[PDB]
DNA sequence: CATCTG
DNA sequence: CAGATG
């Protein structure tokens, strides 16, 4: 956690360039298990050959380490660290919709700026493009006395469509958070559920009424069951209009909402602990329900849950509060 | 995993 | 349809 940093960092950024400047999936996937290995590791590694003796060790990574514990850096870190074509890679991709991929066919035509990209706008798609328009939006934090504001807007718009629709603002606002990345909406309806085929206005009905509105400002994409896109907090008596949101709405069958829910809350290391004890209390939970463990090895059948309650109750716990679902 | 692109 | 992005 501290006694392998270094290390445990240098792999780290290997592992980054191979997979996103090479192709290198092979050793890519490499540094991580290293990675990986080296942080449970009780010790502090005093050499290559020490770790080696680790599994996802190999010599190749042994070597490096040695170099690094020798002298306070990597040769290969230091000259990818300048190369422009990594960096290029690096910032490109910081656009939305453009990965790596794409950052590399880009490169490779030589636009490796934003300037480069405003020029070539043409050689860029939808998502893209709004990608680039808002770059700066997305990438400043949503501060919680914002998120209060749209979750406002949101739910009111919902109800006005349907009195029957169940929204939820998941995410770490929902653990309490200060800030956060984007907006996640949970959304069901009773009319909605694993067997009942389809309903695809269910979801359109709702960004409808967003854009109606005006606080949906653009589509990224949009399914039936999945919206991505940007919305906007409505400038009040301008002189402060604010920054662009990316926003996310996904339709559940009701059957599933509250595993949905819960799982999309987290945090990670809640679910996961969650998810370990399910285990023990004869149980299995994912993203869409909880199952009764058979003893055979495993078995199925979708125990009816009715709120995060229902959940917890199963498992036998302690029902916990989304503000405390930290770890 | 669901959407989009080409 | 493969293949890419979130
Ligand atoms: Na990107
Ligand atoms: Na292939």
């Amino acid at each position: 956690e501290t006694l392998n940093g270094g290390i445990t960092d240098m792999l780290t950024e290997l592992a980054n360039f191979e997979k996103n400047v090479s192709q290198a999936i092979h050793k890519y996937n490499a540094y991580r298990k290293a990675a990986s290995v080296i942080a449970k590791y009780p010790h502090k590694i005093k050499s290559g050959a020490e770790a080696k003796k680790l599994p996802g060790v190999g010599t190749k990574i042994a070597e490096k380490i040695d170099e690094f514990l020798a002298t306070g850096k990597l040769r290969k870190l230091e000259k990818i660290r300048q190369d422009d074509t990594s960096s290029s890679i690096n910032f490109l991709t910081r656009v939305s919709g453009i990965g790596p991929s794409a950052a590399r066919k880009f490169v490779d035509e030589g636009i490796k700026t934003l300037e480069d990209l405003r020029k070539n706008e043409d050689k860029l798609n939808h998502h893209q493009r709004i990608g680039l328009k808002y770059f700066g939006d997305f990438e400043k934090r949503i501060p919680r006395e914002e998120m209060l504001q749209m979750q406002d807007i949101v739910l009111n718009e919902v109800k006005k469509v349907d009195s029957e629709y169940i929204a939820t603002v998941c995410g770490s606002f929902r653990r309490g958070a200060e800030s956060s990345g984007d907006m996640d909406v949970l959304l069901t309806h009773p009319s909605f559920t694993s067997e009942s085929t389809k309903q695809p206005k269910l979801l359109h009905q709702v960004v409808e009424q967003l854009q109606k509105v005006h606080f949906i400002t653009d589509t990224l994409s949009k399914g039936e069951t999945k919206f991505m896109g940007v919305c906007q907090l409505p400038s009040k008596n301008d002189e402060k209009e604010y920054p662009h949101r990316r926003i996310d709405i996904r339709l559940i069958p009701k059957d599933q909402y509250y595993c949905g829910v819960l799982y999309f809350t987290g945090s990670d290391i809640f679910n996961k602990n969650m998810r370990a004890h399910a285990l023990e209390k004869g149980f299995t939970i994912n993203e869409y329900t909880i199952r009764p463990l058979g003893v055979t090895g495993v078995a199925g059948e979708p125990l009816p849950v009715d709120s995060e309650k229902d959940i917890f109750d199963y498992i036998q716990w302690k029902y916990r509060e989304p503000k405390d679902r930290s770890e």
